[PDB]
């Protein structure tokens, strides 16, 4: 579990979006696992615009936050999971690192701000659904 709080929006890997995500559904794109919902009050998180490939994401699964080297967003190709099929998913960066299927929502950030949360893991690699791209977080 975990979501990215910014304005009037949450964040959320789509496969555990909530009834109430798609009720107020703003933007989604299956192939990013990408949900974001309209909030009733404004977020303090702040979405990174920068091209870093080192951070820290929190790991839910050790309760550790872990820095690492991560590539950039690209269409990966991702294995058979529980949450979803195995499937190509886009704008995704792999990190050499611990990711359970629960850590999803776990989110990946450096010194400019939000990156992005886990939304793939294991083969000891970790992946994160970049959000820096939509640029549109950061105005209403
Ligand atoms: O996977 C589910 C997520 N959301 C909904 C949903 C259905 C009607 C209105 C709002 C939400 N259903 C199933
Ligand atoms: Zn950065």
């Amino acid at each position: 579990s975990g979501a990215i709080y910014v304005g009037n929006y949450r964040v959320v890997n789509r496969h555990l979006a909530t009834h109430n995500d798609w009720a107020n559904l703003v933007w989604e794109d299956s192939s990013r696992d990408l949900l974001v919902s309209s909030t009733t009050a404004q977020g303090c998180d702040t979405i990174a615009r920068c091209d870093c490939q080192t951070g820290v994401y929190y790991c839910s699964s050790r309760r550790k936050h872990y820095p690492v080297s991560f590539s950039k967003p690209s269409l990966i190709f991702v294995e058979a999971s529980e949450y979803y099929p195995a499937r190509y998913q886009s704008h995704l960066m792999l990190a050499v690192g611990h990711s359970e299927p629960g850590d999803c929502g776990g989110i990946l950030r450096c010194q400019h701000g939000v990156v992005g949360i886990v939304s793939t893991g294991g083969n000891g690699l970790v992946g994160f659904a970049d959000v820096r791209d939509l640029l549109w977080l950061d105005e209403e």
